[PDB]
């Protein structure tokens, strides 16, 4: 009945892994090194909890050995490890590589060790692999979970932006078309879920660092930035919330009404300027330690860009998800509470 995580070490997988606890789920972990996952053992403090080491999800078959010893007690899989972060001048060497031959990687030795045991697989996509970056402002643009991005492998590597968009649809179709060429053979059922930029506290109070890895940096930055700090209040993007992210990733492989469904996670527009208006609403004591509040934004225009239609992904999931204030607000508040600022 164990569950695998790979890329256990992250800001979304650290959620996912709590969540599996207070479910009373085994878990094995995939991380980088064995300094991480002693670390991560003494976080969670819970013997239903343990970690395998894998150090790169691009090299050759580098998941066998997980399932040459856990084949046969591993029922549920979910594959979380795709780079985030990555050098900017080997956008193929540290992005679309290791996004693609990770899946391969993992579907292959459910294939090779546990064909018939795996039962389920659930995958984090993105946003990214559902929508179309230069399209983000555009409202004529409906997308659904059945909308793909359309990039193209001699296109994809325009930018920074553009290649990590790339990189997360070119491992997604990867996933499909592996499920459906082996059908016959593997038992699992795939579900992938697609997040927007994700917010939200950091799973331990501890790992809140002065420059944050990821997504929460935007919040992070805008945080600390000086008071005259120049705010963009044009349209940003889709965020979700790190904490339904996560419920939704243990839903995948708990519901079969899940099964083979792309699952379209985003829960309104920003602008930067409409996350600096929180910390100024929420904290009035600190106004002057960040930039000021300006209600003149996008999305305060009924500007929102790119529309979501995931109402099919809303009713399958039943669960509300989280306002973008209250995201905000508690991303922010972790971070001023642990300064000793609030
Ligand atoms: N807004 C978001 O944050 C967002 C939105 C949509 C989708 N996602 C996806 O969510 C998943 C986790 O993202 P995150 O935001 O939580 O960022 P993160 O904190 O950087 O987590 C990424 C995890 O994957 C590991 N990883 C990445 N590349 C690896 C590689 N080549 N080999 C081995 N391990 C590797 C990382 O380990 P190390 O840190 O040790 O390298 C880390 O454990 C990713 O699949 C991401 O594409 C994120």
């Amino acid at each position: 009945m164990s569950v695998l995580i790979s890329g256990a070490s992250g800001y979304i997988a650290k959620h996912i892994v709590r969540v599996l606890l207070e479910q009373n789920y085994k878990v094995i972990g995939t991380v980088r090194s064995q300094d991480k996952a002693d670390k991560l053992l003494k976080q969670y403090n819970n013997p239903n909890l343990s970690y395998e080491i894998v150090p790169e999800i691009a090299n050759l078959d580098a998941f066998d050995d997980i399932f040459k010893k856990h084949g046969k007690e591993i029922k549920y899989v979910i594959h979380a490890a795709s780079p985030v972060n990555f050098g900017a001048k080997d956008l193929e060497k540290d992005l679309v590589i290791p996004a693609i031959n990770g899946t391969k990687n993992m579907f292959e030795a459910i294939k090779k060790y546990a064909p018939d045991t795996v039962e389920r697989v659930v995958m984090t996509a993105s946003y990214a692999s559902i929508m179309t970056p230069h399209r983000n402002n555009d409202p004529t643009l409906t997308l659904d979970e059945e909308t793909w991005n359309p990039v193209t492998e001699e296109n994809a590597y325009e930018n920074v932006v553009t290649a990590y968009c790339a990189s997360k649809t070119f491992a997604e179709k990867e996933a499909w078309k592996f499920v459906k060429e082996n059908s016959d053979a593997v038992k699992f059922k795939l579900t992938t879920i697609h997040p927007g930029f994700v917010f939200g506290p950091q799973n331990f109070d501890e790992d809140v660092t002065k420059k944050l890895n990821g997504t929460c940096e935007i919040i992070n930055g805008l945080l600390h930035a000086p008071f005259d700090t120049k705010v963009e209040k044009t349209h940003f993007c889709q965020f979700i919330d790190v904490r339904d992210v996560a419920k939704t990733h243990v839903l995948g492989f708990q519901k079969d009404e899940l099964i083979n469904q792309r699952l379209l996670l985003c829960n309104g527009a920003f602008s930067q300027q409409d996350i600096v208006n929180v910390f100024n609403e929420d904290f009035p004591e600190l106004k002057g330690q960040f930039p000021p509040e300006d209600k003149d934004t996008d999305l305060n225009k009924g500007v929102t860009g790119c529309k979501i239609d995931n109402e099919k992904t809303k009713k399958l999931l039943a669960f509300e998800f989280t306002p973008f204030h209250k995201t905000i607000h508690d991303t922010v508040y972790q971070i001023l509470h642990k300064e000793g600022r609030v």
